[PDB]
DNA sequence: AAACATGTTT
DNA sequence: AAACATGTTT
DNA sequence: AAACATGTTT
DNA sequence: AAACATGTTT
């Protein structure tokens, strides 16, 4: 079926967020508060804090999944274009399937999974409590294909579904935002909020 | 490396085109002197073939691509990875999804990849002009923007239309530079401009 | 002091590589010198003729080229080992210079006796059909960091070691993690 | 912190003098001062009507650019450990501004805002003079990695009272660098 | 001062 | 890339 | 950053 | 056509 994209705080109050991302000449990435939109160069890393009020179960995992924003596309899956999934660059750390779009870095436990029935690709990472003294649980993500790759996304608006799931796999919470992995997240952001 | 030296041949093998006005957005256009041709993606494209003395039996017409720049002549011309999987343009599986040049409207045409050099090309049996005409138009389709990532990266490329015999020895050869792009109009007026 | 004498080893342990406006990194054939922007990634193929033992690990260790410095160790300057940037994936000690990325098995080790820092990675055979065993490396401090390396020529010692830790092979090259590996390379080979 | 020029009731005014590789130099109009690292630096203080008892002179740094005014000014991590300049431990290794040649001077970090500053009891001019020179040392190149990254910064010399309310305030932009000569001639140039 | 080494900005 | 900012060398 | 090359959208 | 989206150059 088509994955849900309806904000769900969950029982533990599952909430994501970011932080300061000044224009910094060419910040590797930046996020817009209201637009729930994030921009960010190719393979470069990208944080993402995870708040919670009441501690989660055992399995406590955090699936990150991509999927189109536009209707007529929700039906299709999100893979890395043919080129980038062969160029070999970014494909040395073969720990990640050369087809997935989203990669978590700096976590050995993370496991890449492709739904067998729907074909949908996603990445799981065991939930580790905040850093003693903090409340956020930053996670490192890498997007492997310009949201404008020929034969891949063709500038087709796409959004990421970060969801807090349990051991068995039922949802415990879900949040969501639109991403635009590009070249100059600076321009494409100022130049974007502009238009309006 | 394949030869790119103009060779009229014994039968006076000559190619050409015709009127290609700006027509708002003509699918394609050719520049007389620049021996350069521009033309949108998959869209079709003519190409007349004149001859003075009738050719042999085999009489075929190989059309082959190859870079213009030196340091690249060594490398072959294939369709980038994307377009040779996108499946679009790959229903008429009659053509290998890797070739750049396709002839359309001719069942006899056969796609051949040299085994030894890896070079890809397309052959089409030579059919005499249309009773009353002297040209032998042939329909060509270019499958990859001459600026495809991991394919041609705007690397100047030219097409080698050659009239070969049954055994395969040359009988004539002509050549021109191509620039399959998006708005052959702009890229042409905007090109001749620069100078 | 660690050895820096090329040693093909019994299994024939050999490394290798392979201007793009601003290529994140580049290597010079003869100079056995490599240039490459800060934290950006960097490959490094590893050939072998005869399969190695079980432990089969690959220690990558930095160390100065100049004599009067060989005596001192190579750490990340004070600034970069606090700036917190590059220090989220706390999997790596904020002091090491060399990091391998895309390998969970890799373990960072600081010699207790000599203080020397290094990174180990279990040797995984080539990709069925290939012969090289690419490894991803990240250099965390401009070879010109104040109070860190002060442009002091430094070289990397990639060595193929066994389970117990005795050497099986060793190769070596000079590195210059900088800003514009392009310039600093063309502009370098120039001088001569 | 406020950066609006305030002559005050006693007519609190600062100034410099002749600065023709001078360890430092100041530009009249630009209200900008340049000056090598740890090297010393004067700063005359004029007044028309004598100040109260407390009479102190807080010297405080702070960015010029908007998006930074929010952040504090500390010595980068390196220089506040290098130990050099940190023998006369009389000064916290983190402060940027140091007054030298005055034992009474006390270094204070605001507890609530985190802002660092240095106080020095106001001593009347030298019998026959009207200025009250004060010696300042800037401990971090206004271009230190992880410290100021060439981020324009300015100093707020203010004449405060015993309780701490302001009595006057003046201000100028500083650029502690390497060759205050070049960076000055080469600066006024650009325009 | 003038030139040169190098990260950053345009 | 090209120009420029800035602290060392020379 | 600013300009430029080029496919896509309006 | 004209304006605009987007990744390279400069
Ligand atoms: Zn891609
Ligand atoms: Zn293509
Ligand atoms: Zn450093
Ligand atoms: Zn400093």
């Amino acid at each position: 079926a088509s994955p849900s994209n309806t904000d769900y705080p969950g029982p533990h109050s599952f909430d994501v967020s970011f932080q300061q991302s000044s224009t910094a000449k060419s910040a590797t990435w930046t996020y817009s508060t209201e637009l729930k939109k994030l921009y960010c160069q190719i393979a470069k890393t990208c944080p993402i804090q995870i708040k919670v009020m009441t501690p989660p179960p055992q399995g406590a995992v955090i699936r990150a999944m991509p999927v189109y924003k536009k209707a007529e596309h929700v039906t299709e899956v999100v893979k890395r274009c043919p080129n980038h999934e062969l160029s070999r660059e970014f494909n040395e750390g073969q720990i990640a399937p050369p087809s997935h779009l989203i990669r978590v870095e700096g976590n050995s436990h993370a496991q890449y999974v492709e739904d067998p029935i729907t074909g949908r690709q996603s990445v799981l990472v065991p939930y580790e409590p905040p850093q003693v003294g903090t409340e956020f649980t930053t996670v490192l993500y890498n997007f492997m294909c310009n949201s404008s790759c020929v034969g891949g996304m063709n500038r087709r608006p796409i959004l990421i579904i970060v969801t807090l799931e349990t051991r068995d796999g039922q949802v415990l919470g879900r949040r969501c935002f639109e991403a635009r992995i590009c070249a100059c997240p600076g321009r494409d952001r100022k130049a974007d909020e502009d238009s309006i």
